[PDB]
């Protein structure tokens, strides 16, 4: 649970290719928006942050959306403590891919109450095909938070990662 007395949280960002998981992560870690698309195999970042007064060590795993790197899933799902399940609000297919990740996480962790947050990214764009209410209704049925983000403008970026931390904390305080 702790590293040098700081509370450790192992966050994993998952979702289809091109949804913005790297841009989100890099916005949180480095406070800059990546405009280019450099597909990820698997990257990781640590960040010391205060969340609700608690000094946390975040270990954020930035995973592959491209199917060619699927063999790496089982390993990150075993070690991850909470999952940001990311789709893009202009990509219907990405929204339809959410439960591919969710069900795989549940299967690997053999658990129905794994901490997760649904993230609808690219909320800056005009061309929305996935509505707020539609994604909200899904997250409600899952019993998880839903947050709209823009890696470009920073809207909701902290909220997405910090909500996940709060959910893990609540899951842990239960036990
Ligand atoms: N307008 C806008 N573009 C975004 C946003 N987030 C990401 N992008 C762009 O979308 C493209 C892909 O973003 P990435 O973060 O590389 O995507 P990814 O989900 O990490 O992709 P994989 O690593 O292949 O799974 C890039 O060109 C980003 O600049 C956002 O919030 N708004
Ligand atoms: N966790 C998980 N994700 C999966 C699985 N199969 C596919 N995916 C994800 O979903 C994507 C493919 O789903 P779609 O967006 O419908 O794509 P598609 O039509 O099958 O193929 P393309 O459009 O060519 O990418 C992959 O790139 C992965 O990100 C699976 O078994 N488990
Ligand atoms: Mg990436």
């Amino acid at each position: 649970l702790y590293f040098q007395g700081m509370t450790e949280y192992k966050l994993v960002v998952v979702g289809a290719g091109g949804v913005g998981k790297s841009a989100l992560t890099i916005q949180l870690i480095q406070n800059h928006f990546v405009d280019e698309y450099d597909p990820t195999i698997e990257d990781s970042y640590r960040k010391q942050v205060v969340i609700d007064g608690e000094t946390c060590l975040l270990d954020i795993l930035d995973t592959a959306g491209k199917e060619e790197y699927s063999a790496m899933r089982d390993q990150y799902m075993r070690t991850g403590e909470g999952f940001l399940c990311v789709f893009a609000i202009n990509n219907s297919k990405s929204f339809a891919d959410i439960n591919l990740y969710r069900e795989q996480i549940k299967r690997v962790k053999d658990s129905d109450d794994v901490p997760m947050v649904l993230v609808g990214n690219k909320c800056d764009l005009p061309t929305r095909t996935v509505d707020t209410k539609q994604a909200h209704e899904l997250a409600k049925s899952y019993g998880i938070p839903f947050i709209e983000t823009s890696a470009k403008t920073r809207q909701g970026v902290e909220d997405a990662f910090y909500t996940l931390v709060r959910e893990i904390r609540q899951y842990r305080m239960k036990k």
